């Protein structure tokens, strides 16, 4: 659904068509003007950062594994005559429709008997999904993956690509897959009895030399070398695929460009009348196009074990019954062609729709992981109460759409209760300790991180014990639309730390809430604060991120009693464009204000600019008003004359309109 | 149901997150301050008990057995229609919760030749009550096997008698076969053979019953725990962790306190031991068993309407020893030679070391109210904050005072205990000696300490009144009409484990009131007899 994913984008964000991606890492964000203030009994110290960049790093790598599951049939496409008043295939009108058609008379009785089983095999989501992945593999084919590259680095702990993804050879995305071609046979109209467990599709005119090569590779096993997101492992959809094309199927060309895959999709959707099938495949790919680079070192627990992708079995019986598909189809919603029409016009817009969906999910799974099991709406039972339909199993797209509904605070409506795609809530529901590997840089690591060893020499491979999952992404596109006090994503905020002159700089935060806001605002001001817990004896640093520049309470890496000693004569100025706290006395009052917002994207430590035309909000009415218009100007070549007009020179001629 | 069991705890007590349990026995109580004031014909006397510890004792030892039964489906084409009406994951979560607490508190020792109850005259060992047992730790008790966790791939026909939803899931489905008798390691049948890959709320309440078992108040209160109670585990079909300890203690206290009253109800009234659950429930369960029996007793205790969303009948049934017209034979060990005088023993002549048997006809109270102290006060327990007890002293002929009435005798020995005078009386009908100092832990006298259902007259020995604990109020010679007025203030909870202090660390309401379970409370209406209890509709 293009419509619901479009509304997630911010108001200030004005996207263009083309986006020239030339790397496997993008820092999307915005530039804002922060007017910071520090008030005290001595006086006020004002600062101003005119261009403050708050970013979330997003990569094109992520371990996924496809499995073939059984899903509901999508009945949108078949002629409206055979359907009854309630909206199910009234068998008796099917036998009537087949009898009054251009079918062979000896096949009518035997084909009608099979109809009861074969007409309820309508799900082309798996085919469209694979054909969409082939489009983006050939478009962004020049992106590279190095084996010994930095997945994450925060100064203390480092995590390499070798650690998370073993059995991984370095190669380009184009050179990753070597897809073998499945057989594309021609359906004989005079076949005695239809062959079930072999799908048959429709086609307009002649199957081109390149269309054979695309359909051949789409219905085949994906066995990748490099762990890419749009080239993950998928099982063999089918062995053989029939195509009811009276004009013969040309043999396989071998080569094809990304423009030829768009040609193949547009013919397949139009012939089969499968637009709702495409809408399902569009939302599936939106989840599993890009995966987020973790915000903290201990936020890598989400991407340790491979999340399963639920691909519904390829099943289509249109080739055997050409009569039942015509120009008057049955559809539930009137805006059922909107998702395809959006993709054909603006293919590269999927990148923006993808980051919008994963940012919405991973933000909400952040503040869902911090609720006790003894509650009404908890970790296990947040999907059941929200869903008001009848899906087969609460997995895939249902779990991701219900998280988006919680974030935006609106009602998401789909025409069919389809349960296909990636399932994210895997590591959460387990409710056990996860052992993430790490290579150390400094020697004073295991004070900060909950490490397995207490003394570790530099360059050693250690393990961190993560119990509660910290947030993987900070809200950026969904900044101050549905604000919570955990993230504290306000435009205006203030904190009041109360100290007396008798205290020699040392302040104890009994409250946990205002400790989080103090440590966060001090980092905007470019000050390196290092607090020490009095009960346990561990240490926390506000500088625990190089992207957002905020301090969340989950950076403590421990749930206990709150007694944080902060010594305010060991505060060090780290960044540029900073206010100085030289020597405070009395009550401190910190405050900031974010005024304006400008969309910015970075890649390879350089600005990535959006190019091409101005993207519009395509509606169903905007095309069918031109159908209402029809260009009703009678196609008659009316040539109008020009009267020559003489003036002073007479050498040169001058023509007038009347 | 957290919000339900959380309400049972007293208003003053708010427990912390963690609790490091390091034994098979925990005392829980409070340190109250008592301000007594005495008045009689001789004159007035005023005193004050500065620190008084009233506590019960709860253990992790209880013989239980699991049975697989068919229960209602929790609702929170041909094949789907048959399977949806039997979906229940309560039995799987039950075993998964038990595996959590075996690993956490997996350093608790059960010694076979240890004490269970010890008063001074009689003694019960763990050899008795639990035969077919050996010495083992909780982690060493179970050696669980693993069921096949297969992957569900396209398969069109669901295989029958296998649910579809590694080492944890494998062991949760397997058989439990314990060596030492432990509460959270009780015998359970095999759930399933294979497993393809509100229900939790049921399993949470179901474990709150089993987790802990009471240590009996007197030797007669061991009759409850002889016969193994059955835990009804539903059939498995599908198509602050440490806070549970406090919720469990709160639940089992409320049940065993109220069964003290239900046992004394005569079997010739509207509400009796047979027909008290059936009148209370206002739903449609499969059978009045398990949790429905327990939650009915909590409603009768607190005096509030308890409501669950689904009428689930799964968990331990306690009312088994109660529902049988037979005297129960508690096996005991003789410590002092004068044991047959006190306890109703078979052999009237005994020697220190002999193993004899005592007879129990009416089941006495197993626990005294501690957490549920003064939320609703009955005359039997007399658990008031403020009370004025008035009794008329019988004429002392030689050195003996005859108490013919039953109520007056209860009030007399209740006063003398609060003053701290160990009085010993002789029951004239039976010819056995009663003592007000029966229980040391809870500092109160119940009428069931006489150990004789029926009618009798008591001959109190006024010359041999010992002085165990003496405040300034305490007098030995009462004269005329005795008035005692006491006030209880300054409550503070304290827990003891292994004879040391255990410290805590860390738009429209669519009613839909047709299917929902509702449990109506009963109020005790006191009558002249005092020995018999009677229930009425409020």
């Amino acid at each position: 659904m293009s419509s619901l994913l479009n509304s997630l984008l911010p108001e200030y964000f004005k996207p263009k068509t083309n986006l020239n991606i030339n790397s496997s890492r993008v820092q999307y964000g915005f530039n804002a003007r922060i007017d910071m203030q520090y008030e005290d009994d001595s006086g006020t110290r004002k600062g101003s950062r005119p261009n403050a960049f708050m970013s979330n790093t997003v990569a094109f790598i992520g371990n996924y594994e496809g499995i073939i599951v059984d899903d509901i049939p999508i009945l949108d496409g078949l002629r409206a005559d055979i359907f009854d008043t309630h909206g199910d295939l009234d068998m008796g009108l099917v036998e009537d429709a087949l009898s009054k058609s251009t079918m062979i008379r000896r096949n009518v009785p035997t084909y009608t008997a099979y109809a009861s089983e074969l007409l309820y095999k309508r799900n082309l989501t798996s085919l469209f999904y694979n054909m969409l992945r082939l489009y983006y593999i050939k478009k962004w084919g020049s992106i590279k993956y190095e084996k010994d590259a930095i997945f994450y680095d925060n100064g203390h702990a480092c995590l390499l690509n070798r650690q998370l993804f073993p059995k991984s050879r370095d190669a380009s995305l184009e050179s990753s897959l070597s897809l073998p071609e499945a057989e594309i046979a021609m359906l004989d109209p005079g076949l005695e009895f239809p062959e079930e467990d072999v799908p048959a599709i429709l086609w307009h005119g002649r199957v081109s030399s390149r269309a054979t090569c695309i359909l051949g590779q789409a219905c085949s096993e994906f066995a990748p070398l490099a762990p890419f997101s749009i080239a993950h492992y998928s099982p063999q959809l089918t062995r053989k695929l029939f195509v009811n094309a009276p004009a013969g199927i040309e043999p396989s060309s071998g080569r094809y460009t990304h423009e030829d895959v768009k040609d193949a999709i547009t013919i397949l959707v139009s012939a089969n009348q499968a637009y709702t099938d495409f809408e399902a495949a569009y939302l599936m790919l939106a989840q599993t196009l890009v995966s987020p680079v973790p915000r903290t070192a201990e936020a890598s627990a989400w991407f340790i074990n491979a999340g399963m992708v639920n691909m519904p079995t390829l099943s289509c019986a249109n080739g055997y019954y050409p009569a039942l598909t015509n120009v008057n189809p049955y559809h539930r919603l009137d805006t059922w062609k909107d998702t395809l029409n959006h993709w054909v016009a603006y293919p590269d817009m999927l990148f923006y729709h993808s980051v919008a969906m994963i940012e919405s999910c991973y933000v909400e799974l952040g503040n869902v992981a911090r609720v006790s099991d003894s509650d009404a709406i908890n970790k296990y039972t947040f999907t059941e109460l929200s869903v008001q339909g009848r899906p087969v199993m609460n997995r895939g797209i249902i779990v991701d759409l219900t998280l988006v509904a919680m974030r935006t605070g609106r009602e998401i409506s789909l025409p069919y209760p389809v349960s296909c795609g990636l399932t994210r809530t895997d590591a959460l529901l387990q409710g056990t300790e996860i052992h993430v590997p790490v290579v150390v840089k400094d020697i004073d690591m295991p004070q900060y991180y909950n490490a397995i060893d207490k003394d570790v020499i530099e360059g050693q491979e250690t393990v961190i014990k993560v119990k509660q999952l910290p947030p993987a992404m900070y809200p950026i596109y969904t900044y101050g639309i549905n604000t919570t006090e955990f993230y504290s994503d306000h435009f205006e905020d203030q904190v009041q730390v109360e100290m007396a002159p008798i205290d020699n700089g040392k302040a104890v935060f009994n409250d946990a809430r205002k400790f989080s806001k103090f440590m966060s605002i001090m980092r905007m001001m470019g000050n390196d604060v290092t607090a020490t817990d009095l009960v346990t004896g561990r240490k926390v640093s506000n500088w625990a991120d190089n992207s957002s520049g905020r301090f969340l309470y989950t950076d403590v890496k421990y749930e206990g009693q709150t007694a944080f000693l902060v010594d305010m004569d060991t505060v060090k100025a780290r960044d540029h464009c900073w206010v100085s706290i030289v020597d405070p006395n009395g009550t401190m009052n910190l405050s900031y204000k974010m005024t304006n917002f400008r969309a910015a994207m970075f890649s390879r430590n350089k600005p990535l600019y959006m190019t091409g035309g101005s993207v519009r909000t395509i509606a169903t009415g905007n095309y069918r008003d031109a159908a209402e218009r029809l260009r009703a100007m009678d196609e008659t070549l009316r040539l109008k004359p020009f009267k020559i007009t003489e003036k002073l020179d007479f050498r040169v001629a001058a023509y007038a309109i009347p």
